[PDB]
């Protein structure tokens, strides 16, 4: 089919754009040092200005940025596999399992609302797994006492919902939620890329993600993801 | 399964890191344009500061890297869109005609040692004719009196190998020298290269070359109808 010609040519392009933001994120280190050497020079070899405190504050938060860069880069490159055929439960039961424990040991309960079926995606499974990963390991973070997770699958794809009891997140915020870097205030008092890199995956899986109000009181991410025909 | 929900399907996959290049972008610039019109506020209060300066130059080559980036990730879009059937001879016949021509100015020999047929390849022309205008630009730079640019073809693909007189490089660095921005002692032509040859579904190598420079392979597959 001419939509597999183009899922192909696509599926390359990805990995091109990969190879590339792993590759600049090494680069950008030689002139931000370059940079605070000369922040470190103006700092003795002239006063301590408000000025040059404000500059260095900027290169700061500009250095805190690249190093983060670097931490996800490394991951999405090394963990970055071939897209092959996988069944729901194969692929996400395991996640599930260790999050279930993770919750128990926290005094924290994980409940599985509806199980994930074998039903069939195409992908690369670590980066799927990962996905699912991220959302529950906020969930367990920022959960008061419970997280649910629920499988719903209809002939399009199956949709994945992860709720917790916590604190949720503003309607304003919640727009922002993905973005990276992004934090919420409530954090700030973690590098804001988790869940930059879980709808970059998804969508990259010609899937969506979704930030929305909780049944519990918190947070709930909805994931859906379509069906290998 | 419907033209809609295929259209939906890959335009998520068009855009999904694209987007993320460009969020992380405007989020680097953030503290950078702040930083940058810091210094410009200082530089004009006293101009006769090289300390000032520097951070200048490195705030500008910060910007320009980051840009960079969001080009060559347009031209990766570009690449995947933008294909077409193009022969070998007119695809490359021009590259090293001008070469040939830049050599002789520089007082050093291009040797084609096999010239490109009617081989047919899918692709970005463009794309294509600048990988090897890449490697060809670098082995003129770097070789000492001369080049040679070799095409072999089969029922599988073409194989290109550029070999020079030059230096040549260490098998430590012929690791990262496919790397934007890398050097030894703009860095992207190796980049551009790899990312190019790679979305057309080939491979590139770099070598020691008997001639006692650099070798580099590409390797591209033919397009069967
Ligand atoms: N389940 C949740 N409950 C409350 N806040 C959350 C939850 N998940 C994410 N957030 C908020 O969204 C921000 C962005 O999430 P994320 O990208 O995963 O960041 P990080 O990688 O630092 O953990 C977090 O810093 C936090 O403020
Ligand atoms: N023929 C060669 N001989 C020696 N060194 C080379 C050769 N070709 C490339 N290099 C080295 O590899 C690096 C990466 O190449 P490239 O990305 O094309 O950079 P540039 O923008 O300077 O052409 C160069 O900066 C150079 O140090």
């Amino acid at each position: 089919a001419s939509f597999n010609q183009m899922v192909t040519a696509l599926e390359r392009m990805m990995t091109s754009q990969q190879r590339l933001l792993s590759d600049i994120s090494e680069e950008l280190r030689t002139p931000l040092t370059r940079l605070q050497l000369g922040t470190a020079l103006l700092r003795r070899r002239s006063g301590e200005s408000k000025e040059l405190e404000r500059i260095e504050t900027e290169a700061q938060r500009l250095d805190s940025m690249i190093n983060d860069l670097l931490v996800m880069s490394r991951n999405q490159q090394k963990n970055a596999l071939v897209s092959e055929t996988i069944k729901a439960n194969q692929l996400w039961s395991e996640v599930l399992d260790n999050a279930a424990f993770e919750a128990e040991q926290m005094g924290k309960s994980l409940t599985v609302n509806f199980p994930p079926g074998p039903w069939p995606l195409y992908g690369n499974p670590n980066a799927l797994e990962s996905a699912l990963e991220n959302i529950v390991r906020n969930a367990l973070r920022y959960s008061h006492t419970k997280i649910e997770v629920g499988f719903a699958v209809d002939k399009d794809g199956i949709t994945i919902t992860v709720d917790d009891d916590g604190p949720g997140v503003s309607p304003e915020d919640r727009e922002q939620i993905f973005r990276p870097f992004y934090r919420t205030d409530e954090a700030r008092d973690g590098t804001g890329l988790g869940l930059a890199i879980v709808e970059t995956a998804i969508q990259q899986h010609r899937g969506w993600v979704k930030a929305e109000d909780s049944p519990l009181g918190g947070l709930r991410l909805v994931i859906w993801l379509p069906l290998y025909k």
